């Protein structure tokens, strides 16, 4: 069967057209004559295998073997042999070609070579395509064939994505008839010029950034529509946000006037937000990448930059993806950057450090790749998530106000969100605080078929929230006015109460105004504790105060909890519960810090009462084992603790 291709075949028709030998010109003058006869072959079968049926990767190498022999310098007459006639010739297979044919796909590529190699064929195609009436196809076309810089200047110039925009924010708020039924074919059409970064500054400009905002109000039309328009969408605003700061920005921007959850606005939030950014990854070795290839045939049709063959690899990655993730997926190899000359990666970078890196190294934002070269800085900073750009507006707090895991840590979680600051504390997990985001929102996946509980390090999402906002206290001072709004929101929206509720609810205590399966609750429980106490003690003293909160300690089961576990008189007992007592000390050093609370501690069997004896306990053990002669860490901290306590309540005392 004649004309069939195959990654070997690909990688043969790719070394014949780009080895630079006196029959190079030649060569490539025999590619261009079957690309020419099989598209002039299917003209006729619109009105010899190998031309009937042309292969769309070997079109798609034809196209990269022109791409790449331009941008390589070659010795013999490249633009000359491509004619305005062939591109014509081109031009009509393709438009006489379905929309999402790989065939035309292929056409495309080639057309995108010849507009690359003569920028006025762009505008040949331009005029022949009306540039008014923009079928899908015309779209398609002009998309693939506008993927140049100079093409890409010249369809901004012409006015025509300007026409297309205005016309869609027009269509949205109710110059060009825009149907619903054009609506997704025209937002399509935008992502794909968007693969452009120029055209990805223009999306996200002063001129367009009206269109953003009109698709979500109308988004915020047939079922169907609705359907191909919200998907649209969010596939433009994920172009046009891609590993584009400034176009975060603005998406953020947008969002948080929109709701300044539920529908569209909930998916979006889930597809942009809520799940890692991809990007990109052009691998180019002098040896063939082999790794991850399957000898059946496969029409992997890109953009013809891209190149063909064995030495050439595009990896569509989440940035979270390191280097040696990546060398792995294509293959001592070493990954190399033009901008970064004769540095090699280190292989546990990330794409996200990269792509700061590069960023600082004047890469274009929203550059459609990065292209690594496979020959043979990790302080960096990753760069910030569309999230994180969220986040730092205030954005989640935002969302807080209209939103097995325990309910309580996310009942939790969501009201902690409100908190000036806790986002910030809180995307320092990106992951983390991605599952508890995405489960606040009515979403146990993680976005790609795994199961958020069944997830890496699920199992410290339940005390998450608490330890996030433990984090926020005690890095937030009284002294500092955020401190005191702070603490002052905290109790004002309710955290403190949700906090001395769970304590109720969780050490079993109340206000003071199977054997196995028990027994992983009841630890389960006490790490809820634990961290509900830290949480506490942060609150009151981190590492001033609202003047209700000594009556709402008092009326809580707080005092219950302490005296509770301060009645415990086996020092080998407290060291089966240390991380519990070391958080019991730290908030009763907390509370013996704050005159204000000390009054907690003086009797209401007091809780300074309790500790004491708990003190002479430990003494006692200490004298026991040295007469004999984790209690390493928790013997000084009752030790020391109850000398702070003690001390605390003495001068309240003398005062009184």
């Amino acid at each position: 069967l004649n004309g069939l291709s195959s990654d070997s075949t690909i990688d043969i028709l790719y070394q014949l057209g780009t080895t630079q030998d006196p029959g190079t010109k030649d060569r490539i003058q025999a590619l261009l004559k079957w690309v020419s006869d099989s598209a002039r072959v299917a003209a006729m079968k619109r009105s010899e295998y190998g031309l009937l049926m042309p292969s769309p990767s070997h079109l798609h190498c034809v196209a990269a073997i022109l791409w790449h022999s331009y941008e390589l310098l070659v010795e013999y007459d490249l633009p000359a042999l491509l004619d305005q006639e062939l591109f014509e010739l081109l031009f009509n297979w393709s438009m006489s070609l379905p929309c999402n044919m790989v065939l035309k796909k292929a056409v495309d590529s080639l057309l995108c070579s010849m507009c690359h190699v003569h920028p006025n064929y762009f505008s040949l195609l331009m005029g022949w395509m009306g540039i008014l009436a923009l079928t899908e196809s015309h779209l398609a076309t002009l998309a693939s064939s506008s993927q140049s810089p100079e093409a890409i200047k010249q369809l901004l110039d012409s006015g025509l994505p300007s026409l297309l925009v205005r016309s869609l924010a027009s269509f949205c708020f109710s110059k060009m008839p825009i149907t619903a039924d054009l609506v997704a074919p025209i937002l399509r059409f935008l992502t794909e010029v968007g693969n452009s970064h120029i055209m990805k500054d223009w999306l996200g400009g002063s001129e367009v950034n009206p269109l953003w905002t009109a698709l979500l109000f109308l988004l915020c039309l047939t079922t169907q529509q609705r359907t191909a328009i919200e998907n649209a969408t969010v596939a433009f605003f994920l172009q046009c946000i891609s590993c584009h700061p400034n176009n975060q920005k603005l998406m953020a921007q947008v969002l948080c006037e929109l709701f300044q959850i539920s529908g569209f606005i909930r998916r979006l939030f889930l597809q942009l937000m809520l799940e890692d950014e991809k990007v990109t990854m052009f691998l180019q070795s002098p040896c063939p990448l082999y790794k991850g290839r399957i000898n059946a045939t496969s029409h992997v049709i890109q953009h013809p930059m891209y190149g063909a063959g064995h030495k050439f690899r595009t990896l569509h990655l989440p940035v979270s993806t390191t280097l040696s993730d990546v060398l792995d997926r294509v293959s001592v190899f070493h990954l190399f950057h033009k901008l970064l000359a004769g540095q090699p990666l280190p292989a546990e970078m990330t794409l996200a450090q990269l792509l700061t890196l590069l960023y600082d190294r004047k890469l274009p934002q929203g550059y459609r790749s990065i292209d690594l070269t496979v020959k043979l800085l990790l302080e960096t900073c990753p760069i910030q998530s569309p999230l994180q750009v969220f986040a730092g507006m205030g954005g989640l707090a935002l969302i807080a106000e209209r939103l097995p895991i325990p309910a309580h840590s996310l009942a939790a979680f969501g009201l902690f969100l409100r908190l000036p600051g806790y986002a910030e504390v809180l995307l320092k997990e990106r992951k983390h605080a991605q599952c508890l985001l995405r489960l606040v929102l009515g979403v146990t996946d993680d976005g790609e078929g795994s199961h958020i509980l069944q997830s890496p390090s699920a199992n410290v999402l339940p005390t998450l929230p608490f330890h996030v906002l433990r984090s926020l206290f005690s890095t937030t001072p009284l002294t500092t006015d955020d401190g005191v709004l702070l603490r002052r929101m905290a109790l004002e929206i309710g955290a403190l109460h949700l906090i001395l509720v769970c304590l109720s609810a969780l050490s079993h205590h109340s206000p003071r105004v199977d054997v196995e399966q028990a027994l992983t609750k009841q630890r389960l429980e006490e790490e809820h504790v634990t961290c509900l106490l830290q949480v506490l003690a942060s609150y009151i003293n981190p590492v001033a105060l609202p003047s209700v909160l000594l009556e709402l300690l008092s009326q809580s089961c707080l005092i219950p909890a302490m005296s509770s576990y301060l009645r415990n008189d086996s020092v080998l007992d407290m060291a089966r519960h240390v991380p519990l007592y070391r958080a019991l000390l730290e908030l009763l050093r907390a509370i013996a810090s704050c005159a204000a609370m000390v009054p907690l501690l003086l009797p209401l069997t007091s809780v300074g009462t309790l500790l004491a004896k708990m003190k002479t306990c430990v003494d006692t053990y200490t004298n026991r084992l040295r007469s004999k002669r984790g209690l390493t860490l928790l013997v000084p901290d009752i030790q020391k603790t109850a000398e702070i306590v003690y001390a605390a309540t003495t001068s309240l005392r003398q005062a009184n």
